[PDB]
């Protein structure tokens, strides 16, 4: 029944909020809809895989909050395999390469590719992380889809196709589904294009030994009986002195404050008294999550390594069920595996098939790309379709369709009386990730601490010291990369020299 | 507790479904979240206004289902005033005109305007009403916003601005918010551009005497104690032999079947066991409703009529809080009033103001456009901001952002085990309107009747005889309208 703060949702954000508040000496309850904690992270354990992350998994440099929280809980990271060559598969052909990005040899295509990435970052610099709607051209960029932006920016099909794959992979949505402003914000608040797509020195550098699900599990252990599983919140009443929170299984909870640590649209599952203010009421119907099936194919050995392939494949084209893979072999070199995401429309399309049919398509693709018959002999397969999750709504995170961020973005983390808003979607650095969940959870917790008069206002937003275990190399550009012209820039140079 | 069918939602669609099923001899319960029926229709009554529709109000020719249902309930329509001249206000200036559409005098602008409307209808003819995702170019049109389409089609700013107003008014959303495919379907399934925006011979021809809220109210009377007010559904359990439906106030209902007669996204407010199939699970997070405040300013007399103005104003520009008005005077000529919609981003922007501040902005605008100081002396004001409604989500209806209709559209009315889907959003003719609510409610009811073996499959979808009270004149085009070239067409000819 009675406590200081009810936290709705036991994912990383809710658990981090509850832990902070508990550590501060407050009585907290976590109400979790599912029979488990973790939310969009889920570590499956069986004999065949030992352990596997079926949701959120990767961490990297600049993600200092999740790294610190996990370290405190007794967890370790290991490096995702990127020792050998990456593969770029284009027009039914594989091109091995070293370094983070597939080389471009055609000089026009090179200028186009260079300009695209550069422009994405240039545009991002105009977008405040904590207030994207305050960008000078916010409205213009928000009233455009990423598809429209790509059509304007890319003078080659090659750049457009790779840019499209980049969008699909980053936000599990089609270029035509998402606001250009929102997507540009999303990339910028992750530290830019290089940081977001890189394995080495980027978001995909590392995984947790034993799985990411341990983060939420170990906090639950610390909180004891304070975490209530199978308690979906259905009703929040703020008419009285204490907030009343009701669950589906008929239980009633009373608190001074509430943290909502669920995906914004999942707020729809709760009936509010009094009704939510107009802007939030409408906002929560406007913010869908993306579509993804995470698939892991297991092999007897990491055979790709013997061919000097690290396991990273970037695969162009509609036919490919998966567009980006990573080696998912354990740090010990066993339980050899390839991880791939079936993204956006392909998640929708391929969900109609059986598990076995999906496995077959993946193996035949990998056999083609790696040029290896061994890819046709999987020993095991695991997958998770996040689109079917009632209490997630999708994965990895919430996307904003055109026009929504400028009109409703201000509302995202605006408190509603005694309800404060956590969840990775309300973060300002690595929003969408486990890192963002920690930031948002701890910030929401601190908002309540300030409301109670326990901390000053300037302590609500707290900086994080850099991890000593996972140091961040700065993102650099060469002179040529900075100053080489775009395609229209080169054409203008030709038109001017013709005088 | 126990019945044949639980209907979730007591708006027109749910009420029509419940009435049909009740008339067939089944035991029906209606579970309604609010302390009233009607949903997106609401008729306010007080001495100052007598009665006023604050939500859905207008009906017109081809809307035969709502007309028949209302007639059976003892209701009558009257004609919205369009006797005198309409006004097109452009660049701070009023241009009175007769007929449905504002004249265009510049020949290039004329060609551009003509081509736009014609192209909208041409495109719509390729879109099946019952399956828009089956249009030959469905993906292409769905992956584009209406803003993108307008940018391609309109060679003049004049046409683009008017086209924008048209979109805003029809679907309470910005051109950049909505799929081109969805919007083109929306217009086509209302009978085309002429039918959708016309007062005379169109969707705004008539209102119900006494208000549209009477439709749901009178059905509730017919159903007696079967309608349960203040019963928001929170949980539907389909694991057992009978469906279990739980409400917020702790009551449990058991039925053989369920009709969901709420806006698709409001399905999110219900916890499902077993979980919804993947496609619907995601669909209901992808389908927002538009943004609108309906505002009615009352005056001592319908003074605009004396100046040979009917009360219809089409008002261009960002500054104007309202872009289209209609005379809202009662058929008796009293309770003189002007109705306007504050739409899309302007609803969001102007909601921050007080009621009094909004009234002032409306009156000053009307005084400008009508050229009358009398517009500055309102006797009364009523408004309703539908964006604040927990159990509506907005108004008039659900819009589809780019990419959603082709990917998730098939799911809209696909049954989930024993749950069937009503609501105006699932209609194929005047979806979005009271008319569509009747169609969907009665069709959903008939799906259950067929599932029970009570009617054959070909009786699920039923045609409606034309109303004798509100006959439909066919939409015609002139020879020049059909064959005059577009702007690029004329340039190609040069
Ligand atoms: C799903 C997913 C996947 C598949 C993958 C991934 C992901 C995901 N991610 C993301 C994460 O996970 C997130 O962010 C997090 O987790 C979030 O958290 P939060 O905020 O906390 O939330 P959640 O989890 O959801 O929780 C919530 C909770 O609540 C609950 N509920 C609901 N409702 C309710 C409740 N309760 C009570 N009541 C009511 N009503 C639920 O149940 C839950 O529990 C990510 N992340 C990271 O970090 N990392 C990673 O890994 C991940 N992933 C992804 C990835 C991707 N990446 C990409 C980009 C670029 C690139 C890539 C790859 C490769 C290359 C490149
Ligand atoms: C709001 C609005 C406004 C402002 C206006 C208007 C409208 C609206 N409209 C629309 C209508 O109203 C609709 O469609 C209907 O109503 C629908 O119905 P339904 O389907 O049935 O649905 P609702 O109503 O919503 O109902 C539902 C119910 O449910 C319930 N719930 C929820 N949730 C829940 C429940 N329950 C239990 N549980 C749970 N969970 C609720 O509460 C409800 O009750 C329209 N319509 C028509 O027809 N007409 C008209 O008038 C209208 N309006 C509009 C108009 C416009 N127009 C335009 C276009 C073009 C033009 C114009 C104007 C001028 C010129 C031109």
């Amino acid at each position: 029944n009675k406590c200081d703060v009810v936290v709705v949702g036991g994912g990383i954000s809710g658990m981090a909020a509850a832990k902070l508040l508990h550590d501060s000496g407050l009585n907290v309850v976590v109400l979790e809809a599912r029979d488990r904690v973790g939310g969009r992270t889920y570590t499956l354990r069986n004999q065949k895989v030992k352990y596997v992350d079926l949701g959120g998994s990767y961490v990297g440099p600049t993600q200092n909050r999740i790294l610190r929280l996990a370290k405190e809980l007794g967890l370790e990271t290991y490096k995702v395999n990127e020792v050998e060559r990456l593969i770029h598969h284009v027009k039914g052909k594989s091109y091995p390469f070293r370094g983070p990005f597939p080389p471009v040899w055609n000089p026009i295509t090179y200028l186009d590719h260079n300009n695209f990435w550069r422009t994405m970052d240039d545009m991002g610099r105009e977008i405040p992380s904590d207030a994207p709607w305050k960008a000078p051209l916010a409205e213009e960029w928000d009233n455009m889809t990423m598809k429209e932006l790509l059509d304007k920016l890319c003078w080659t099909e090659s750049a457009k196709q790779l840019a499209t794959l980049f969008v699909n992979l980053c936000v599990t949505a089609e270029t035509h589904e998402v606001s250009a402003l929102w997507f540009l914000w999303y990339v910028k608040q992750c530290g830019g294009t290089t940081r977001i797509i890189s394995t080495t020195n980027g978001g995909q550098e590392r995984k947790f030994v034993g799985g990411s699900g341990q983060v939420s599990e170990r906090i639950m252990d610390l909180l004891g009986d304070r975490v209530k599983l199978e308690r979906p919140v259905i009703y929040i009443d703020q008419t009285r002195e204490n907030v009343l929170v009701e669950t589906l299984n008929h239980e009633m909870y009373e608190a001074k404050y509430v943290i909502s640590a669920i995906p914004p649209t999942l707020g729809m599952k709760i009936h509010f008294n009094p009704p939510l203010p107009m802007m939030r009421n409408q906002m929560i119907t406007r913010v869908p999550l993306g579509s993804v099936i995470k698939c892991i194919v297991y092999y007897k050995e990491p055979f790709w390594r013997k061919k000097d392939y690290c396991g990273t494949m970037i695969i162009d084209g509609e036919e490919a069920p998966v567009a980006y893979t990573l080696d998912d072999t354990k740090p010990e070199g066993n339980y050899a595996a390839i991880m791939g995401f079936i993204l956006a429309h392909k998640a929708r399309k391929l969900a109609r098939l059986t598990k076995e049919e999906r496995l077959k398509k993946l193996c035949e693709l990998y056999a083609k790309v790696l040029g290896s018959l061994e890819a046709l002999e999987p020993v095991h397969y695991e997958e998770k379709n996040w689109c079917e999750e009632q209490y997630s709504g999708g994965c990895y995170t919430t996307y904003f369709p055109p026009g929504i961020l400028t009109q409703y973005g201000r509302v995202l983390r605006q408190p509603v009386d005694r309800i404060y808003f956590a969840g990775t979607e309300t973060a300002t650095h690595w929003s969408g990730y486990m890192e963002g969940a920690v930031e948002a959870g701890e910030r929401a917790a601190r908002e309540i601490l300030h409301a109670m008069g326990k901390i000053p206002e300037d302590e609500i937003w707290q900086s994080e010291p850099e991890s000593v275990d996972v140091p961040a190399q700065p993102i650099t550009t060469t002179f040529l990369e900075r100053h080489l012209p775009s395609v229209p820039g080169l054409l203008r140079l030709i038109g001017l020299t013709t005088i």
